[PDB]
């Protein structure tokens, strides 16, 4: 049974609610982005209208085989009528194709559903500038002040400089980057660009990347692993055992691996600066954990909400414990008292 925080009152609509069977009263299922916790339940046998971005719709058709007649892609930044209700899709600054949804209810209420997002000051000059929001369904993944991390640009500067130094010292070093979902593609694209290489990967991952509308992608990626000195591997293989095994497979072309695991936050964030990050090393294998987030930090979240001034907040993450729920409600009240709304 579908939880209340996935339902949009006064409509026939749900958000990210595909794992509950046929939801009573739902005439249109929205999907914010192609991450498995959110698409869970979709397949080629789904027969209700799915509303989403163009990029999400490419992934639903090619990767999950949803039939075309049920996929309804909408352009971004554009007023659209769906089943008699005005909606707008906005870029969420999450993974490729990820959106926030603005719903203009028939009674005058305006609702923003952030899906998963990384708040940014640029959102203060989107179509959100133009009117009031009564209800905010908020991605609260990192809603506590201990969650700090650097900008995505500082993290990519660290990765490029680290990889370029290592491979210039040793032209026989291989770079490996972990992946288990879409998102974070700048990590491996930026490193391959500094090295003058295409990124090598499995056929299944190449297929996924070909759905993402990235400009000039054919110039940047390949399935020919041997021609490439940046390889992508499943995240589970980014450990000393998995990397040793991979180095065997390259037929003595390489004699060193430098590997990256983009995680979200880890508690080494509460003590270490990005500049001071060091790898774990064993022999000719080194592994860096780099804090590349596609979710808001605490401070970015707080800035967004204090600017938007919603009348009510409904968290969509960390909702399963009473301690989490009470913590989040306390910070919402602080923010509202400090700003005066
Ligand atoms: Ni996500």
């Amino acid at each position: 049974t579908c939880p209340f925080y996935k339902k949009i009152p006064g409509t026939g609509f749900t958000v990210d609610a595909f794992q509950y069977g046929v939801v009573e009263g739902c005439t249109a299922y929205f999907l914010t982005h192609f991450h498995s916790d959110h698409y869970a339940g979709l397949s080629k046998h789904f027969t209700f209208p799915v509303y989403c971005s163009e990029i999400t719709g490419n992934l639903l058709k090619n990767k999950l085989h949803v039939q075309e007649q049920y996929i309804h892609p909408l352009p971004l930044d554009t007023e659209c009528i769906v089943n008699g209700v005005k909606v707008v899709l906005l870029d969420a600054n999450h993974c490729p194709g990820a959106v926030m949804i603005l719903f203009y209810l028939p009674n005058g209420t305006v609702i923003l559903h952030t899906g998963d997002f990384r708040a940014d000051p640029s959102m203060e000059r989107s179509l959100l500038a133009d009117q009031k929001v009564h209800m905010l369904y908020l991605d609260t993944t990192y809603c506590s002040p201990e969650y700090t991390f650097p900008s995505q640009q500082e993290v990519i500067r660290f990765a490029i400089n680290t990889a370029f130094e290592a491979v210039t010292l040793n032209p026989h070093a291989l770079v490996v980057c972990g992946t288990y979902s879409i998102g974070k593609e700048k990590v491996f694209l930026a490193i391959a660009d500094v090295l003058g290489s295409k990124v090598g990967m499995s056929q299944e991952k190449y297929k996924t990347l070909q759905c993402l509308n990235i400009p000039e992608i054919n110039s940047l990626i390949t399935t020919d692993m041997c021609s490439s000195l940046v390889h992508l591997l499943p995240m589970m293989q980014i450990n000393f055992k998995g990397l040793q095994s991979h180095l065997k497979k390259c037929g003595g072309k390489y004699n060193q691996i430098l590997a990256f695991r983009p995680t979200g936050w880890t508690h080494s964030n509460k003590f270490t600066r990005i500049a001071d990050v060091i790898p774990q090393t064993k022999g000719n294998i080194s592994i860096y954990g780099i804090p590349y987030s596609e979710h808001s930090s605490y401070l970015e979240m707080k800035r967004f909400v204090q600017w938007l001034k919603p009348q009510k907040i409904i968290p969509t993450v960390n909702v399963g414990t009473w301690k989490s729920r009470s913590t989040m409600e306390k910070y919402f009240r602080e923010w509202k008292l400090e700003a005066g709304y």
